[PDB]
């Protein structure tokens, strides 16, 4: 390899978004550039809509995906992933005045690879509390997959971008959402978003998968090995921790 093209969405701050001049910026961009430097390969970031990001990779329109993409079982059937470059649990989001905020959380950290009867009872509690609550999620995410498979009785609306989910939640068109702590903590840390709050268990595993990784075609075994070596080195020297703190305001590095 001499040069690679990496696709990103550009609508998922602080992973990948656009600055004042319309340039692609964020954790995924800074990390992507750092990894390519370690691999001694020219880096080119391209904007690609979330809907179609995976089929455009398999069609060979670019070499990789760095777009806050979770390493999840459904995606693993289609593409390969690098080892994770960020780890994050999932949690719920609502408004600061919502009665949903008064809900008792019996299980703070909820791993879903295996669901015990106790863990199922907690999921069932939230399901019943959410019956009548209007949820919004971004389409094609593990957030959508969770709500559709784990909480099918809950009314869900799917959106093209997470920005439109947040806009509808602020306007009161939806009552709650679901996303990672890595997305929600920087969102709610903004003084702009004092009217928004995280709540509920912090979930990991199951359909959420095992970390955020670089999406690569299954046949591109060499490129995966190059990315895995670069990620191991970027984690080891504290580069991932440094970039995580810079973009997220906390350490989400593996
Ligand atoms: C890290 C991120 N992962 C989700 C949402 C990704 C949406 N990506 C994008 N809009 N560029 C997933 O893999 O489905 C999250 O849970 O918050």
């Amino acid at each position: 390899y001499k040069s690679i093209t990496i696709a990103t969405e550009g609508s998922y701050a602080p992973y990948n978004f656009k600055d004042a001049g319309g340039k692609l910026i964020g954790f995924d961009i800074d990390l992507g550039n750092d990894l390519c430097k370690r691999m001694n390969i020219e880096c080119k970031f391209v904007e690609q809509a979330w809907d179609g990001i995976i089929p455009s990779l398999t069609a060979g329109r670019y070499d990789a995906i760095m777009a806050a993409m979770g390493i999840q079982p459904a995606r693993e059937k289609v593409i390969a992933f690098s080892r994770p470059y960020l780890l994050t649990p999932m949690t719920f989001l609502t408004t600061a005045d919502s009665p949903l905020l008064k809900t008792q959380v019996a299980i703070e950290n909820l791993p879903l690879d295996n669901i015990t009867p106790e863990q199922k009872a907690e999921l069932d509690k939230f399901t019943k509390i959410f019956e009548g609550v209007k949820f919004g999620v971004q389409a094609g995410t593990s957030h959508e997959a969770f709500m559709k498979q784990m909480m099918p009785s809950v009314q869900i609306s799917t959106y093209d971008t997470i920005d439109n989910v947040v806009m509808d939640l602020k306007a009161g068109r939806i009552d709650a959402s679901l996303a990672s702590v890595s997305f929600l903590k920087p969102l709610t840390d903004k003084p702009d978003n004092k009217d928004l709050k995280m709540f509920g268990p912090r979930m990991t595993g199951g359909l959420f998968g095992k970390g955020v990784g670089v999406g690569i075609r299954k046949e591109d075994a060499d490129l995966k090995a190059l990315f895995d070596k670069a990620i191991d080195a970027a984690i080891a020297d504290g580069t991932v921790q440094k970039l995580s703190q810079q973009w997220f305001g906390y350490d989400a590095s593996p």
